[PDB]
């Protein structure tokens, strides 16, 4: 998957935690890397930013029923 041109609610591993339902992009301005973020919620409307040159790390559910695709927890 090479992301950004995700679908809105779907389902999308993150090597760290896991499946997530995938929302939409955030645009973030840290202290020397700013740019395009994707934006993940978890269980408990967990948010997570992944940076975009971090994509390769994000892989779509792809198992069939991705309406009845699981969600992971995030540690906030």
């Amino acid at each position: 998957r090479n992301l950004a041109e995700l679908h809105i609610g779907q389902p999308v591993v993150h090597l760290e935690h896991g499946v997530g339902r995938y929302a939409g992009m955030t645009t973030l301005e840290a202290g020397g890397i700013t740019g395009e973020y994707l934006m993940l919620t978890y269980a408990n409307d967990a948010k997570l930013y992944v940076p975009v040159s971090s994509l390769h790390l994000i892989s779509r559910y792809a198992g069939g029923a991705e309406e009845n695709a699981p969600l992971h927890k995030l540690g906030g």
